[PDB]
């Protein structure tokens, strides 16, 4: 909507306070224009048409429990917004300020978030299984990092090429809880996931054998569930992520940690740079080769320690 641009406060899904900026049109709307094209979110009214309403306030202020969702959709959307323009120098998906939809309230009970194509989409969950899911910043920038790669090397989204993409999602999704640097970890989820159980997470990219998903590729799912395995042999590759990141020794093999932000800048370059629509693990190993190649030379300690960490799940 056209209107002037304004500073609103609400609380979000774990009751913290935050400011998300907002646009004044007789009502409050969830835009804000301070990041690119803007960033839109959407109240669906427990019902799956998309993208329902552009969110709508009354006074600017945001402590409904209804209103919760929306509040950290839109503001962890513009902190992934954030870390990929000042991380990577990406403005939004497209890397042309592609206006950022999201909206909340989808359907009735819904235990999940995506990316759709178009928008981000968060259910409420159940209140067991999930609290609004939009209160996991890994959660939300994982759903967006879709987007990215959407219009970079476009993954496709089974098998190998799939579990990449996935992991794809959780590196970024963690990455951008790093940034964000409140309580951060290496598990995907844990803010939204199972209320009534402390410590627990839907997914591990330390040891992600502790949700029953494989650690090396040795153990990769063959099956059909789940377009191929798509969010069980992300394991594999969240593994070699950790593993170049943080280092460690797994099944024997030692790797020499690089830290975060050089793990941001390799899988960066190599999602955009090198990665297709077919990659396969073996394919991405050579990818993550030649960024750190590019970024840091052919005998540097990050070209060894990304073969290192491919090498300690089984990848060749
Ligand atoms: N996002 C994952 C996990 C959701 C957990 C099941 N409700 C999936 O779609 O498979
Ligand atoms: C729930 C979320 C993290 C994602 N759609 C799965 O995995
Ligand atoms: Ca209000
Ligand atoms: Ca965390
Ligand atoms: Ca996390
Ligand atoms: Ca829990
Ligand atoms: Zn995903």
């Amino acid at each position: 909507i056209t209107g002037t641009s304004t500073v609103g406060v609400g609380r979000g899904v774990l009751g913290d306070q935050k400011n998300i900026n907002t646009t004044y049109s007789t009502y409050y709307y969830l835009q804000d224009n301070t990041r690119g094209n803007g960033i839109f979110t959407y109240d669906a009214k427990y019902r799956t048409t998309l993208p329902g309403s552009l969110w709508a306030d009354a006074d600017n202020q945001f402590f409904a429990s209804y209103d919760a969702p929306a509040v950290d959709a839109h503001y962890y959307a513009g902190v992934t917004y954030d870390y990929y323009k000042n991380v990577h120098n990406r403005l939004s998906y497209d890397g042309n300020n592609a206006a950022i939809r999201s909206s909340v309230h989808y359907s009735q009970g819904y235990n999940n978030a995506f990316w759709n194509g178009s928008q981000m989409v968060y259910g409420d969950g159940d209140g067991q299984t999930f609290i609004p899911l939009s209160g996991g910043i890994d959660v939300v920038a994982h759903e967006l990092t879709h987007a990215v790669t959407d219009y970079t090397a476009g993954l496709i989204y089974q098998n190998e090429s799939g579990a990449i993409n996935e992991a794809i999602s959780d590196i970024f999704g963690t990455l951008v809880e790093f940034y964000a640097n409140k309580n951060p970890d290496w598990e995907i989820g844990e803010d939204v996931y199972t209320p009534g159980i402390s410590g627990d997470s839907l997914r591990s990219m330390s040891d992600p054998a502790k949700y029953g998903d494989p650690d090396h590729y040795s153990k990769r799912y063959t099956g059909t569930q789940d377009n191929g395995g798509v969010h069980i042999n992300s394991g594999i590759i969240n593994k070699a992520a950790y593993l170049i990141s943080q280092g460690g020794t797994h099944y024997g093999v030692s790797v020499v940690g690089i830290g975060r932000d050089k793990l941001g800048k390799i899988f960066y370059r190599a999602l955009t740079q090198y990665l297709t629509p077919t990659s396969n693990f073996s394919q991405l190993r050579a990818a993550a080769v030649q960024s750190a190649t590019d970024l840091y030379g052919s005998t540097s300690q990050e070209v060894a320690s990304v073969k290192q960490a491919f090498d300690a799940v089984g990848v060749k």
